[PDB]
């Protein structure tokens, strides 16, 4: 029975998790860092070992991972980064709070964007402060013209995240390698949705705790044997 | 030039302070080691360096140096490749001993001979050595063959296992135009410098790279330096 571990990063700087931090490359706040420390410690005490790690190309996730590997004394592990495990690209909404968002786009569009699974937010306009910051960052230089997102619904994020899981992670697991994924709420959501066969409703309703190792026991077809387990107290 | 290549030796380890031979022992940085790496990274930032891929050992002093540099230059998103082939030289039975214990046990003559020879290994690290299980039974070396797993290395041995990796994994990256950063150890780096500059065995033993300092090569189409290595900092 394969063991799989996930972990969502915690709090980002300047309250950005509550401001559609999206593809903006926010660092952890000291608190989010400490949360990663607790997660690390929990993993250390349970005596978990991994053989390979996956993460996004966003620094908050990466730092969460570094913190974990440090805590569990497994810094020598192979690590693979990918935009495919990135947070949702919240487009034009990026950096904005609820109020700012509604003021810019109206209550209607806004509540639609909240309640939906497959309706994207509007894309970054040239006057948006994160415009070139994100869309011209060389970390996405390899992406095709039709592959570089400008805005993503939950469904989009999940769609660009699933093939990486399929092509890159699933092979490691079948070979018996113990996998740690350090990522983001929505991409992790992609994975959990695939694993437990949840509906759109269900997935939008689920909030994965931050900073806490999430454990899965998987059968030979990679299907969960139990509900997800948390490590700590 | 034609290609830019940056090397950096890990900052001061906790054992470097105690003057203990580490070799394949996984000693962590000292706080001063950390600040050394931080400074190196700050220097790499102030000069505007951008990388595309990173190579390092499977030893946390090198790895931590790397992390600190990538934090400093804001490039934590870069691909990072670890290999034991860039590990510190395996110091065999001297592992865990200090210079005093070493002198006391073997004599000053012999220790000299050791650190002045390119081709002579230290005594092997045998199964009753205090660090045998720590190093040899470490799961991070599980995929090594019997032949590949040292009980000890001369510089020539270390170099011999480091270069195939350079040839097979790093050279292809450089010739593709990828800007490469290698965060490793004095002796494995020595392997790389000796190859680049074609130094003699004699004129590589005398070569001492400091902890924590970015080293720059500008190479050409033959991956040969156009100019001598530049140190980076204040
Ligand atoms: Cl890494």
């Amino acid at each position: 029975a394969y063991k799989l571990v996930l972990i969502r990063h915690g709090e980002s700087a300047w309250n950005l998790e509550n401001r559609f931090s999206g593809w903006y490359d926010a660092d952890l706040s000291p608190a989010g860092h400490e949360e990663a420390k607790r997660g690390g410690q929990a993993l250390r005490d349970a005596g978990y070992e991994f053989d390979i790690c996956f993460t996004s190309v966003q620094k908050r996730a990466i730092r969460t991972l570094w913190t974990v590997l440090d805590a569990i004394d497994q810094m020598w592990l192979p690590v693979v980064r990918t935009w495919r495990l990135n947070e949702r690209h919240y487009g034009g909404l990026t950096g904005l709070n609820k109020a700012e968002t509604a003021a810019k786009h109206g209550e209607a569009q806004v509540k639609i964007w909240r309640r939906s699974y497959d309706v994207p937010p509007p894309p970054m306009e040239p006057d948006h402060p994160f415009y070139s910051n994100i869309s011209k960052d060389r970390r996405y230089a390899d992406l095709t013209e039709d592959q570089l997102p400008s805005c993503e619904s939950l469904k989009d994020t999940i769609a660009r995240a699933l093939p990486f899981w399929n092509e890159e992670i699933v092979p490691q697991i079948k070979e018996g390698k113990r996998v740690l994924i350090a990522a983001h709420g929505n991409s992790l959501r992609g994975i959990v949705k695939h694993l437990e066969g949840l509906s759109e409703e269900a997935i939008m309703e689920l909030n994965l705790p931050t900073g806490i190792p999430i454990v899965y026991e998987l059968d030979k077809n990679l299907k969960p044997i139990k509900p997800m387990q948390f490590l700590g107290d």
